[PDB]
C-alpha cells in the first residue's frame, strides 16, 4: 500500500506488539474510502497459524456497535421506538423501578446503575426475568451513567422482539448480510473453526464462555476484512441499499447524552474531531450525563470509536466519518485500552 500508511503503522504497531506481548494481531486502515490491512503473529501458537485477513477474533464490547446499529435499524422500521418504555416489550417487567425507564435508557447505559455483567448464576429465561425484577436502581433514570453490558444487552434483546426473530437471526439478516460481512458471527460455524483465533490470558488460549445475554453485549466475532467493510459502513452511511439500515446506522451515531467531551450514541461513542489526545484501568466510572435535547444528529467532524475486550482479546475501532478515515486494531491478547487509543491516534492523525 501507499508507503505513508505502511510507515506509520508498521512504527506504531510494531513496537506496541513488543511492549504488550501481543502474539497475533490485525490493522486495517480506511484512507479516502479504501482499505488497507496488516498483519503480525499468531492466531494460534500452539499450531503456528498464523494471523491474516481470514482470522475470526473476539470483538468483545465492540459487538454493542451492531447492537446500537440493529437496534437502529428496527427503530428505522418502526418495529420500536427509543422513547418507549421497557414494559413495553416485556410487560412481565412489574417492579416499579422500571416505570420511567425507556430503551432510550438501555441502549445508552443511563436507566440507573444496571450492573456491568450479568451474573453467572442467570442461566434461564426466568432467571434473567427475576435478575431485572429484583435489580434496584442506585439513580433515578436520565441522571447517570454507568456502562454496562446487561443494560445494553436486554436492549438489544428488546430490540429483535416485536420482529420475532431471534437476536442473532436479526443480526445475521438485517445487518451482517445487507452489507456483506460474510465472515461475522454471534456464533462461529464449524465450517470457521480453523480460522477462530484463540485468546491469550496469563499464557493459556482460552474463548469467551456463554452468558446471558452475551450475543447482544459482547459475542460477536470478525476478521479485519468484515470490520473493515464494517468501519467502511458507518463512515458513509448514504451508500446504503437498504434504507431502515441506513437510517439506523445514522441512529446509533447519534448523540443523546453528554458526559465530559464524550457523547454516547447506540453502541459508538463520539467525541468532537479535532480531538485532544488526553481526552481519548477504572473497571468503573458512574458519570453524571447531561441530557441532549433532542439528540444531534451523527456530526460529520466526530471521533466516533469503542473499546471492548474478553478475557483473550482486545480490539478497538476509530473513524472520522469528515475524513473518510479510520482503523480497527484485532489482538487476541487484552491489552491497556489506553495503548490501543494512542496507537489509533498516532497512525490517524498522521494521516489528518
Ligand atoms: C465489553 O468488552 C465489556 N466486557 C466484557 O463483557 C467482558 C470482559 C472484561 C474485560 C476487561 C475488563 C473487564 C471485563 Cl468484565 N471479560 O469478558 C467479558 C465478556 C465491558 N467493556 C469494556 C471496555 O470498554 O473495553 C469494560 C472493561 C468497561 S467491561
Amino acid at each position: 500500500a501507499p508507503q505513508q500508511i505502511n510507515d506509520i503503522v508498521h512504527r506504531t504497531i510494531t513496537p506496541l506488539i513488543e511492549q504488550q506481548k501481543i502474539p497475533g494481531m490485525a490493522v486495517a486502515v480506511i484512507y479516502q474510502g479504501k482499505p488497507y490491512y496488516f498483519t503480525w503473529g499468531y492466531a494460534d501458537i500452539a499450531k503456528k497459524q498464523p494471523v491474516t485477513q481470514q482470522t475470526l477474533f473476539e470483538l468483545g464490547s465492540v459487538s454493542k456497535t451492531f447492537t446500537g446499529v440493529l437496534g437502529g435499524d428496527a427503530i428505522a422500521r418502526g418495529e420500536i421506538k427509543l422513547s418507549d418504555p421497557t414494559t413495553k416489550y416485556w410487560p412481565e417487567l412489574t417492579a416499579k423501578q422500571w416505570n420511567g425507564i425507556t430503551l432510550l435508557h438501555l441502549a445508552t447505559y443511563t436507566a440507573g446503575g444496571l450492573p456491568l455483567l450479568v451474573p453467572d448464576e442467570v442461566k434461564s429465561s426466568s432467571d434473567l426475568l427475576r435478575f431485572y425484577q429484583n435489580w434496584q436502581p442506585a439513580w433515578a433514570p436520565g441522571t447517570q451513567r454507568l456502562e454496562a453490558n446487561s443494560s445494553i444487552g436486554l436492549f438489544g434483546a428488546l430490540a429483535v422482539k416485536p420482529s420475532g426473530l431471534s437476536f442473532e437471526q436479526a443480526m445475521q439478516t438485517r445487518v451482517f448480510q445487507p452489507l456483506k460481512l460474510n465472515h461475522t458471527w454471534i456464533n462461529v460455524p464449524p465450517a470457521e473453526e480453523k480460522n477462530y483465533a484463540w485468546g491469550y490470558r496469563e499464557g493459556k488460549a482460552v474463548h469467551v464462555s456463554p452468558g446471558a445475554l452475551d450475543a447482544e453485549a459482547y459475542g460477536v466475532k470478525s476478521t479485519i476484512e468484515d470490520m473493515a467493510r464494517w468501519v467502511q459502513s458507518n463512515l458513509k452511511p448514504l451508500d446504503i441499499n437498504e434504507k431502515t439500515l441506513q437510517q439506523g446506522i445514522q441512529l446509533a451515531q447519534s448523540r443523546y447524552w453528554q458526559t465530559g467531551d464524550m457523547y454516547q450514541g447506540l453502541g459508538w461513542e463520539m467525541l468532537d474531531w479535532p480531538v485532544n489526545p488526553d481526552s481519548i484501568k477504572i473497571a468503573l466510572a458512574a458519570r453524571p450525563v447531561k441530557a441532549i435535547t433532542p439528540p444531534t444528529p451523527a456530526v460529520r467532524a466526530s471521533w466516533v470509536h469503542k473499546t471492548g475486550a474478553t478475557g483473550g482479546f482486545g480490539s478497538y475501532v476509530a473513524f472520522i466519518p469528515e475524513k473518510e478515515l479510520g482503523i480497527v486494531m484485532l489482538a487476541n491478547k487484552n491489552y491497556p485500552n489506553p495503548a490501543r487509543v494512542d496507537a489509533a491516534w498516532q497512525i490517524l492523525n498522521a494521516l489528518q
